[PDB]
């Protein structure tokens, strides 16, 4: 189950995958904890997501060398906020090569973050554009549309039963879709449903903000995200 590991905690959720979470105090609402992932192709290790910040990433690091041993080839970060950008330094230095949304690049100055290396685009029909993903090994990239935020991006991982929905999915029990400050109310819906039918096959929807659940958490998300229009 969880492995503690300092103040991060660490969980196998398959052969070579693994679900980082980390922790940001939040005074009067409370300690957040955050989901990312680390998966093992072959003889390296992809990181989806840092944690909120360089320390506790650099803590993933320290722990993917205690676990795994094996180079960390890049990092993907799911969309241009702390929870999911907050460490890009602590990657940087460790020479990782950090991938992103281009809109997210774009946006990270003002919202405080370090930009990635390279920028991610995607085609129309949401796939990212192979050239700029290069050698993602099974990692699927599909950008679902606006939901929680405009730059939002998803991850599957081929081989597995496994896609991660970063912070546009909530869990099939969650009493609302949260912070709304930066999202898209029209399109949240449509997303979260784009984001379902990229990974069709995916029985174990990986997540920001709860543990891995079903697919119900994409359809609850969804009709919750339907009273948004
Ligand atoms: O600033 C924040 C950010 C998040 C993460 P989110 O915006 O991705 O949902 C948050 C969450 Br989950 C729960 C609470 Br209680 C307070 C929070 N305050
Ligand atoms: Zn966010
Ligand atoms: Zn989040």
């Amino acid at each position: 189950g969880d492995q503690r590991f300092g103040d991060l905690v660490f969980r196998q959720l398959a052969p070579n995958v693994w679900q980082h979470t980390s922790y940001l105090d939040m005074p009067g609402f409370g300690a957040v904890a955050s989901n990312g992932l680390i998966v093992r192709d072959g003889g390296r290790v992809l990181v989806v997501d840092t944690a909120w910040t360089d320390d506790q990433t650099a803590q993933i690091l320290n722990w993917i060398k205690q676990e795994i041993n094996l180079p960390v080839a890049l990092a993907v970060v799911t969309h241009a906020h702390q929870d999911k950008m907050g460490g890009m330094d602590a990657l940087h230095a460790a020479g990782i090569a950090t991938y992103a949304n281009a809109l997210s690049n774009q946006l990270a100055p003002q919202e405080g973050m370090v930009a990635a290396q390279h920028s991610l685009t995607f085609a129309a029909n949401g796939w990212v554009e192979p050239a700029t993903a290069p050698n993602f090994g099974p990692l699927k990239v599909f950008y679902p549309g606006p939901g929680h935020t405009s730059d939002n991006i998803t991850v599957g991982i081929n081989g597995t039963d496994i896609a991660f929905g970063g912070c546009l999915i909530k869990d099939s029990k969650a009493k609302s879709l949260g912070n709304l400050g930066d999202a898209d109310t029209e399109h949240y819906a449509a997303s979260a449903r784009a984001f379902g039918a990229a990974f069709p096959k995916a029985s174990m929807i990986v997540m920001s903000h709860s543990a891995p659940d079903s697919r119900a958490a994409i359809t609850h998300t969804a009709r919750m995200a339907d009273k948004l229009r």
